[PDB]
DNA sequence: GACCACGGCCAC
DNA sequence: AACTGTGGCCGTGGTC
């Protein structure tokens, strides 16, 4: 191109060239832009961010950040990995995207402005005629980028010297554990290394192998193996309490801390929007969308996210909400009828699972539900579901009976879904986000059954996900005109920060906000709770 | 130092 | 184990 001097006409497309991927701790080492046939290169690239009106371009969220690090209101706009990952969910890096649609992505700034502009063009073009992905593209991913931005770049609160203390009393109960299973395997090795574990477990100790790993075949030590040793010896117990320790030491009460920003005062993560093939964001650099819950100790972990003095958090999360969009994309009469008198699924085969009336099923009971009525639903085998009920074949093969004749036509929307991705090599969400299964047609059967298990999963979760994110972006202004914060997003679940005297009135709009951001066949009921820490604003 | 594959495991 | 699905990060063991 043409080399003309900064800054650039409105409109121009941004290249951009960060020192590390997380753009709140990066240096901006370089800034062009490209418009027009000609080509600006900035001599000072932060103080040519105040020249940009608009963020537009590849990873265009990434320089928002950035920009609102500096003080900078610089929006992010079109941005070609938008467009890809739409087109295809398989689009989720620049490197892929510029060898598929006319490019190289390398690391100059002039060479990713003029690169954002060659794809923007042939991509724009191969979505006119695509009216639901441009409609998605206009009203969901664009706005979402924005406001995706404002929250990487607010980050979230954590008790530092909570944690601090906390892995001192953690490091002290590792210790107990890893010296009596060193006594009881009567010599120390490297409890960390699963491959030295094996071989105590089932060389030395006479304990039997109950399964093999994907890749190498080695005898498994995983918990569902372990679990099933666990009245085969005592070590194996110590072993599974050494394991949940040292992982929610290692993930989180060690590194969470170490990531704190200088100039905030706050934990920053990067909310990832072309990540997935459903649809979800993911969540890095840290990953806050797998913060611990389940267990009592990873509770006190999540009690360490707080809000600023002055305010509070408020945590809000769909409920059953892929059940409830599986009412609306099958139409089964039975399943809506479920919604609308107010029943809980999860309550209710919690209660099935352990003999135990809804009054007594506690927070705990409930949460394993989960796993069995959604994995039944995506397609779980008889077999499997009664080794981990621990309850014999055919009780297990009822369940599934039983499960599926509840409701009739949720099969026969699952061989629409398959019949309908095998002719077009896609399935699609309820606002037509793609995801091309070209497996439905494999010829060995292992295969082809995984793809159909993907395939029709993805409606259900990339329609919940689209929900989730036309939601986000319809609160988010209303938000700030509460001046309230939006800081995390956990797939179904929204994390909001709120002045304590207007906590009240945010989460009842943040409420009505998600319920109604598109009525389905069945309500949307969305949990919503208010504390002074995560935990709390979830009860 | 930077990668990588793998097994394993936290969350939705 | 996996013959539920969607992610990302850990330590180990290895290569360069
Ligand atoms: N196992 C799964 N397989 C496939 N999909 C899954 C899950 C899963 C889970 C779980 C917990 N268990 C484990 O992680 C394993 O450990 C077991 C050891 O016992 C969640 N999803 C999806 C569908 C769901 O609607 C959505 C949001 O989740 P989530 O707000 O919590 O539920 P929900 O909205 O329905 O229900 P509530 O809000 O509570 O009303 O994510
Ligand atoms: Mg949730
Ligand atoms: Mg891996
Ligand atoms: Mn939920």
């Amino acid at each position: 191109l043409e080399e003309a001097p900064w800054p650039p006409p409105e409109g121009a497309f941004v290249g951009f060239v960060l020192s590390r991927k997380e753009p709140m701790w990066a240096d901006l080492l370089a800034l062009a832009a490209a418009r027009g046939g000609r080509v600006h290169r900035a001599p000072e690239p932060y103080k040519a961010l105040r020249d940009l009106k608009e963020a537009r371009g590849l990873l265009a969220k990434d320089l928002s950040v950035l920009a609102l690090r500096e003080g900078l209101g610089l929006p992010p706009g079109d941005d070609p990995m938008l467009l890809a990952y739409l087109l295809d969910p398989s689009n989720t890096t620049p490197e892929g995207v510029a060898r598929r649609y006319g490019g190289e992505w390398t690391e100059e700034a002039g060479e990713r402005a003029a690169l954002s502009e060659r794809l923007f063009a042939n991509l724009w073009g191969r979505l006119e005629g695509e009216e639901r992905l441009l409609w998605l593209y206009r009203e969901v991913e664009r706005p979402l980028s924005a406001v995706l931005a404002h929250m990487e770049a607010t980050g979230v609160r954590l008790d530092v010297a909570y944690l601090r203390a906390l892995s001192l009393e953690v490091a002290e109960e590792i210790a107990r554990l890893e010296a009596e299973v060193f006594r009881l395997a009567g010599h120390p090795f490297n409890l960390n290394s699963r491959d030295q574990l094996e071989r105590v477990l089932f060389d030395e100790l006479g304990l039997p192998a109950i399964g093999k790993t994907e890749k190498t075949g080695k005898r498994s030590t995983s918990a569902a193996v372990l679990e099933a040793l666990r009245e085969a010896h005592p070590i194996v117990e110590k072993i599974l309490q050494y394991r949940e320790l040292t992982k929610l030491k290692s993930t989180y009460i060690d590194p969470l801390p170490d990531l704190i920003h200088p100039r905030t005062g706050r934990l920053h993560t990067r909310f990832n929007q072309t990540a997935t093939a459903t649809g979800r964001l993911s969540s890095s650099d840290p990953n806050l969308q797998n913060i611990p819950v389940r267990t009592p100790l990873g509770q006190r972990i999540r009690r360490a996210f707080i809000a600023e003095e002055g305010w509070l958090l408020v945590a809000l999360d769909y409920s059953q909400i892929e059940l409830r969009v599986l009412a609306h994309l099958s139409g089964d009469e039975n399943l809506i009828r479920v919604f609308q008198e107010g029943r809980d699924i999860h309550t209710e085969t919690a209660s099935w699972m352990f003999g135990v009336p809804r009054e007594a099923v506690d927070p705990l009971m409930r949460r394993a539900a989960k796993t069995i009525n959604f994995g039944v639903l995506y397609g779980m085998s008889a077999h499997r579901l009664s080794q981990e009920l621990a309850i014999p074949y055919e009780e297990a093969q009822a369940f599934i009976e039983r499960y599926f004749q509840s409701f009739p036509k949720v099969r026969a929307w699952i061989e629409k879904t398959l019949e309908e991705g095998r002719r077009r090599g896609y399935v699609e969400t309820l606002f037509g986000r793609r995801r091309y299964v070209p497996d439905l047609e494999a010829r060995v059967k292992s295969v082809r059954e995984a793809a159909e298990r993907m395939a029709f999963n993805m409606p259900v979760q990339g329609t919940a996900a689209d929900l989730m994110k036309l939601a986000m972006v319809k609160l988010f202004p209303r938000l700030e005109e509460m001046g309230a914060r939006m800081l995390l997003q956990v797939h179904d679940e929204l994390v909001l920060e709120a002045p304590k005297e207007r906590a009240e009135a945010v989460a009842r709009l943040a409420k009505e906000v998600m319920e109604g951001v598109y009525p389905l066949a069945v309500p949307l009921e969305v949990e919503v709770g208010i504390g002074e820490d995560w935990l709390s604003a979830k009860e």
